[PDB]
């Protein structure tokens, strides 16, 4: 029999857009490769190779069939295995529109715990591949699973990518009720207060889930009702199945605007045998359309959006974001804003490093390795997956993520070493030319710990990957107490010695062995500190050889023994402020609700958070004032006021979190003032826009308060701040972190979490992270940064220090005779014009060599219009001065993901309820260029 | 990457022939159509449409891949839904050898409870489709699942089909141990005593199961280890999987002759997503052969057989059969020999009716409808499946089988009625011309129960589908006591009235309602009996209108009187005389003990009186016997019958005491049978069985009852130096001789537990409206003869039991009838019979002008001095009203020129139009008129 599968939309009937898809997690209960090859099916039945294999076969069978695929991490692995014949069939299918890429990034990223730089990076990775192989530009965003949604997702990873639409299943459960009643599930979304309608997108919140209506899942071996239309066989059931379809369509139509609705015909890792689904959809399209009451068609999210746009309809407006997300009364998904802190820091650290790595490789002439096996691009793009950096994957999967990141970090570390060796001489240098250290956090750095032979000096090369000149404190572990630091010009520099502490030494012994496999030499005796000064996008070289109020600067802090006050003499801000460590007790269920706190969901006990305190050292010196604090045996902190820093730097060391008492614990630091913050506080969106949050309040619906704490937590990637008439109090993070203001004048950060129960959303594991050789709970160490400012003065600290945290100096070490080194190496350099700096409001967020001679460049304006009277303004960058030592032959502006010419981008129109080489940049703008040299 | 999937065999290595297959039950836990379309997956995950869809896609991707498929019941349902492009693609795959048909019948039939005529019929239905669509002749028999194997499967449904091999997984568990030790899993099997090596076949019994070695089932969503050979991905495992493969190959090689072994790469309803299997098999062939220690290839059972035949090797010999089957000490699969007796009788009755239907349609010029939806050919073909007539499907599946058979029977009924209307007239006649009755067993025949109008008669047309003239008793239910029966010439015939009985009357009210939905009219008051005389392949017409020792003939029986119940049988003309008792007993079903939990069930048999009337008359003497409230019997000696007909009525089997019961009739004599007894092979050859003994291995006796039951489709007999005692059945039935001079039949079974082989249902058959246990009624036939004179009774009466007269009824004034209708007729020559040794088992109109004809010699060489000899049939006299234009002798399934059939050679350890037939021969022909 021939089925009429080629139906399009029809004007005066309800149209049911059948969109076949397979939701393929880039790691979750299995690793990425396990999901691809289909191993470990006892954990979860899932094989993405079967999906792509069988979908291509089913699409070949009938030209009217369609399927949408998203995650290029899987597609690219599959593609490299396919024959030339298959690759050509795929080209035909993509060219015909039968297989359409939706989203098209390397993964479907989390939107809470991700940084916009990483979101752009992996999306570009996917889009370049799709553009190269198929000459296709994705037009529909696909965020069907991420646990809430960010403003930047809407305007920057949606509209600015060229997406007309973005589709997602998860919104807050109270909000969803209101949107159904108001038919506002689909909105025109303006995530940017700066760009408004110039960066808007059609946003489609599904009625419930991203699966088919009940009885319309057709996966092989499932117990569905096949449409039996053969009169030679018993029990035909055509009329019943057609009515099943209509009934489901009418229910959805009752909550949707226009005569067009969409069915997401798929689910988690479905389509292992695609024909099982397409057989049923073939028959349903055929028989439903013969019936004639409604109209069914094979479609895609972009065909659907096109029909939604051509309709005569005005649409409700959506501003800001969809955080936080709850799927039930006691189930706010705000715990994963913090879950797996160590993995979050690892991602953030490697992202900064990878940024610098691509800079140095470009100058030294290195060749792109983006699509090579186990490259850091693959590893960091996988890491953005919505179960990966978010913390919501199984532990073995999480270990596999970190294994892949470490492999890519090792490749990047060799690129940096070889590149700096070439660029500092007076490119083929060996990677052994310099040594580098990434375990300063636990004091392990063999290059600076080892002894210096006579007539030689420890050479320290300092590379600065910001487009600003920078002054910073180098702090290295040493075993000699009479070293001299000389700058490039022979002058001895002022130094300070800081004594090794017992917390750090105790971390060193355990974790060096865990990470590196062998037990290290004795704990270093001292830290050596000195202030380095480095040109923008350049290096300085130093030579090292043998011969209660604190605050070396304007910012002062007062302690008992605990913090009591912060003030700035020069600016005249002064608040009494206390900081303490506490923890919420993790709920394990109660009489009214079995929901437990777990890796996704933060549900505190409803008991007040238990209190922890004594000073163990107060240190004073020209470069740093320090207060070492121990709150208990597993919570210790160091507060540091460094020379020339407009902030304190608070180093936390948390763990092992004790659960032998059977009580899960979610550890916070809480900063309590008297500022009249009036329930307001500000948190960033993926590290960019600041969103005004209001305690216990929602703009889009009248919140029913059910979790007065968990319901006020928001995801941080840059930081959190508060203000009143007289002060502005700001906190910056070093990794994705959850933050809230639970009381006026009060800010808190959740820093580490260890539960005894799983939260029943499918991961099947309490968040119980341990380190072994003889195991104990994982300890995390990191920094948060705090400062005080007059109103309208804090934004420039937040932006400037945020970028500095993102992009620290890179240190490279070797031992050579100083004079011999100065004879064969330039001790100072800059790749920009010697007297050029990027404006203070701009960051060079992408600089990378692509295939052939093409260079990808991105410049970001860091400020929103109303933040800083001087810097929230129009500025310019002279690219001739940015590349002083090279001549631009070609310049070309492209879309954010570099898959379209900027000038060719077109926008849909919506009726919304309530309505030379010099590059200019307005507030919040990001401009992307392809260059040739 | 490209994989070297084109490997062939290599001489200096062990070769693993990978044979992809999907074992598709034609009904079992789900019905055949549910299995096809994949509905009711909560019962069992199984969809045959997916198998054929995805296998054809997978074969298309790589020309070196192969797959074997067997069950045309499924293939044909799928074929008619396919597009022209798919059909064209399938023809290319079949022509290239990528898709090979094995077996090729409509189903994979049981070999215990099936009759050879039904086996030939459904195999022909499948093979004719295969030949017409693809010009292919299957060469491998595929019997991987049936529970034991019959001698007729080997020589007749194997060798004579043109099969070089037959493959099966199930043999007795004790036999299997010996055959592993002696490397005699594979044999040259000679199932026929008569034909020996002229009808031999390579018989391959698998080491254990028909699935793959452990860890090589690759069905989508199963937890197997994929072969990961991409160095860009973590956890490559090529070495591990290659070694897994080798270890399994070497283990099998140690119990197999030659350097070729076969892996059956599949299982029940597998290959829903075929690419999941072929991907792994692609990579295993590639990397195993790169390694080079063993050799792997895509293969088929026929390619494997060729390799085994080409080896320089001598093979052990197998004779007789593989019954009974047991897979454990207390697990003899001999219960299903009797399970679902009523379904078995239903199949047997419809097979004979379908034989007559195709004769009558041919004579009347009816067009063939063999491949039409719900045709009786489909229903009867399906019913041969190894869970169907065997009785081992779920109850709802069994109901569906009976519904398809009833649909087919209703169509056959109209053909018979329309054909007889045309042929007796002086085809376009309507089905309403005659009525017919199939419920005589419960006394329900409205056409004869109904009053006759004055100046009209009940016209009775009697058709005889045997090639022998036949006299037999017509016995119809009537409501008037003074009816007169005249033959066609006007002669009044001797009649006998027999009173209705209470047992039948209560069956009638309950079962007529069950079968037809409404209670019947008043029970009929009498049976009218009379003797009809009918030409072979012809008819006689009769007109009915208003006007303790027994034995009306030579055979006599003596009953105690004090207790009822047989005591003695003797024939006064031949001098045979044996004391003999007949009793009803039951075994208690085991529900397992603490040492073995095995219970009795649908597959496995695991065991733990007054005369109410004596009737005498010129046409029948009978003794009604009531053994208890749910067991009654009537023993009948009919005029001119050389045997007693013993009608049992059993049920409802009481089950409330908590114990299951398996009911037998046991005939006990003093004959010196010396542990020997004789049972038939699919209604054909008799095999000598010996109590508690096995020819091929030293039996360890664990079930001295259950291990001595054998499947009967014709009957069972014993003998000593003075007598032969013979028992014929009317349906597939289990029988045994548990002591010397003693013979027993299992007639009905009801268990309270399942026997744990997958059907998940106690054998607990019930009739519901209120429910009660099912009641079965049927006949077995007893007789006594002098040695070497019993065989001719068994063969002749067996064919008469198989092919009874067909009665057609109407009411008309006699003279107006005789004026418009030929009262008497035959389609053969007016004075020609087939020889007494011959039966016309097939006569059928195919498409175009082709007619299919089969003649069978009923006798084995040693059986009857007169009839066990070469004979001949005159085809011009068989077809008297037509002229034979063309004759062509073909193979048994009619897919080959008989003259062009080729046989492999094996070295075996220990070594006009007149049709001639030697003993046990079946010759098949295509004729054109
Ligand atoms: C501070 O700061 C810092 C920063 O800096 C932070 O962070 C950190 O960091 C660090 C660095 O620094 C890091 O570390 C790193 O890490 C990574 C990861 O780790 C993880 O993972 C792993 C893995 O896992 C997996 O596996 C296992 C086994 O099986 C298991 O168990 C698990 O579960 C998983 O599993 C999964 O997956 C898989 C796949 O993958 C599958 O198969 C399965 O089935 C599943 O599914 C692990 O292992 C680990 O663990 C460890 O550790 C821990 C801790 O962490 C502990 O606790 C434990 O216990 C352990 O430990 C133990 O052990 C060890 C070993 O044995 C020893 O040693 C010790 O001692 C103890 O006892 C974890 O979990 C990793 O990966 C890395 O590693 C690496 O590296 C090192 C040096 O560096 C060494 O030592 C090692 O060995 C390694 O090495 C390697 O790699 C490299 C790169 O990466 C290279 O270069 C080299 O060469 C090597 O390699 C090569 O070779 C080899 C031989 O040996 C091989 O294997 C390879 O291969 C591969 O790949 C390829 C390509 O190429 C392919 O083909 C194949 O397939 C393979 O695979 C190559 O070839 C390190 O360690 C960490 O992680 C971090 N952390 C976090 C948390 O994240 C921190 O945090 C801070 N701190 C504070 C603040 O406090
Ligand atoms: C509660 O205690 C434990 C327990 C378990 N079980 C049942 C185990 C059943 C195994 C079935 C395996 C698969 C094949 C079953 N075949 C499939 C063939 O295609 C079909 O034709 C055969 O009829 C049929 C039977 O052999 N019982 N009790
Ligand atoms: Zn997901
Ligand atoms: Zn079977």
């Amino acid at each position: 029999m021939k089925y009429n599968t080629g139906a399009g939309t029809v004007p005066e009937q309800l149209n049911v857009h059948l969109v076949p898809h397979s939701h393929d997690d880039v790691g979750w209960l299995k690793t990425v490769d396990q999901y691809y090859v289909g191993s470990e099916n006892y954990i979860q039945e899932a094989c993405v190779e079967n999906v792509l294999d069988s979908v291509v076969m089913s699409l070949q069978r009938d030209p009217n069939r369609k399927f949408v695929f998203g995650e290029m991490a899987f597609f690219h692995r599959w593609w490299l295995e396919q024959t030339p014949e298959t690759k050509e069939l795929v080209r035909k299918l993509v060219k015909a529109g039968q297989l359409e890429f939706v989203n098209g990034g390397w993964c479907m990223h989390d939107e809470a715990t991700t940084h916009y730089i990483d979101m752009i990076d992996h999306t570009t990775l996917g889009h370049r591949f799709i553009q190269e192989q198929f000459n296709k530009i994705p037009r529909a965003g696909w965020q069907i699973d991420p646990f809430g949604h960010s403003a930047v997702q809407g305007y920057l990873l949606g509209a600015e990518l060229g997406f007309d639409s973005v589709h997602f299943a998860r919104i807050d459960y109270q909000d969803r009720e209101k949107r159904k009643a108001e038919k506002s599930l689909e909105v025109v979304w303006r995530g940017s207060k700066t760009f408004g309608s110039s960066a808007q997108i059609f946003a489609n919140a599904f009625p419930g889930h991203y699966g088919p209506p009940n009885g319309f899942n057709f996966e092989v071996r499932n117990n569905f009702v096949p449409l039996q239309d053969d009169p030679r066989l018993f029990d035909t059931n055509v009329e019943e199945r057609v009515q099943n379809f209509i009934d489901a369509a009418l229910t959805q139509a009752k909550i949707t605007r226009t005569n067009h609705i969409m069915w997401t015909m798929g689910d988690d890792f479905q389509y292992q045998y695609a024909e099982s689904w397409f057989k049923q959809m073939d028959k349903l399209i055929h028989h439903v359309n013969k019936d004639g009451r409604v109209n069914a068609l094979y479609s895609t999210p972009s065909i659907y959006t096109e029909a939604k746009n051509a309709a005569n309809q005005t649409w409700p407006l959506k501003i800001d974001d969809y955080f936080p997300y709850a799927d039930g009364r006691n189930a706010y998904w705000t715990g994963f804003y913090t879950s797996r802190s160590a993995l979050k820091d690892y991602v953030r650290m490697l992202s900064g490093y990878y940024l610098a790595t691509r800079q140095l490789g470009f100058f030294a002439g290195k060749k792109s390795t983006k699509y090579h096996a186990f490259d850091l691009a693959d590893a960091l793009g996988i890491a953005q997956h919505h179960d990966a950096v978010s913390g919501t994957a199984k532990q073995h999967t999480t270990n596999d993520y970190a294994k892949r990141l470490a492999i890519g970090a090792s490749k990047a570390e060799a690129v940096v070493s070889s590149s700096l060796a070439c660029l500092t001489s007076k490119c083929s240098a060996p990677a052994s030319a310099f040594s580098q250290c990434h375990l300063f956090n636990i004091s392990y750095c063999p290059p600076t710990e080892s002894s210096i032979p006579d007539d030689k000096s420890l050479v320290v090369v300092v590379y600065n990957p910001l487009g600003w000149s920078r002054n910073e404190i180098v702090r290295i572990p040493v075993n000699d107490a009479n070293l001299v630091v000389k700058d490039s010009s022979g002058n001895k520099l002022e130094v300070q010695y800081v004594e090794m502490d017992d917390v750090t030494a105790n971390l060193r012994s355990f974790y060096v062995k865990a990470y590196e496999g062998e037990v290290p030499k004795d704990a270093d005796v001292y830290w050596s500190l000195f202030k380095a000064s480095v040109p923008p996008l350049g290096w300085s070289t130093y030579f090292i050889s043998e011969a209660l109020n604190i605050g070396p600067g304007d910012l002062k802090m007062s302690f008992s023994g605990q913090l009591k006050r912060m003030y700035n003499s020069k600016t005249g801000v002064d608040i009494p402020i206390q900081q303490n460590y506490l923890w919420y007790e993790s709920s394990e269920g109660d009489f009214s609700d079995y929901q437990a706190s777990g890796a996704y969901i933060f549900r505190p006990n409803g008991q007040p958070p238990p209190h922890t305190s004594s000073v163990t050292r107060v240190t004073r010196g020209p470069l740093v004032d320090e207060v070492h604090q121990k709150f208990n045996s597993w919570i210790s902190q160091v507060t540091r006021l460094y020379k020339d820093k407009d902030h304190a730097e608070i180093e936390f060391t948390i763990g092992p979190i004790p659960t032998d008492d059977g009580v899960g614990k979610e550890v916070i630091t809480r900063m309590t003032s008297t500022m009249a913050t009036n329930k307001e506080f500000y948190t960033d969106s993926n590290g960019r826009d600041f969103l005004k949050r209001v305690r216990d309040y929602r703009e889009d619906w009248p919140l029913e308060v059910t979790q007065p704490v968990a319901g006020n937590y928001y995801p941080l990637n840059l930081g959190i701040y508060t203000k009143d008439e007289k002060s502005e109090f700001s906190v910056l993070v070093d990794r994705a972190t959850g933050g809230a203001s639970i009381k006026d004048g009060e800010v808190e950060l959740m820093l580490h979490r260890r539960t005894i129960r799983d939260d029943g959303r499918g991961v099947g594991e309490p968040l119980d992270e341990q380190v072994c050789m003889t195991c104990e709970g994982l300890t995390v160490r990191g920094n948060y940064y705090l400062s005080i400012h007059k109103p309208a003065a804090g934004s420039r600290w937040r932006r400037t220090t945020g970028q500095e945290i993102y992009s620290p100096m890179l240190l490279a070490f070797t031992q050579e005779n100083m004079e011999n080194w100065k004879s064969s190496h330039s001790t100072k350099g800059i790749f920009m014009d010697p007297n050029y700096s990027l404006p203070p409001s701009v960051a060079l967020i992408t600089l990378e060599e692509l295939d052939d001679g093409l260079v990808l460049l991105r410049l970001a304006h860091l400020y929103e219009p109303s933040e800083d009277a001087e810097y929230s303004t129009l500025t310019k960058v002279e690219l001739k001065k940015l590349f002083a030592t090279q001549k631009i032959e070609e310049l070309r502006e492209v879309s954010l993901s570099a898959n379209q010419e900027k000038s060719e981008m077109k926008k849909m129109k919506w009726s919304v309820e309530g309505d030379d080489f010099v590059v200019e940049l307005g507030p919040m703008e990001i401009r992307t260029f392809l260059l040739q040299f």
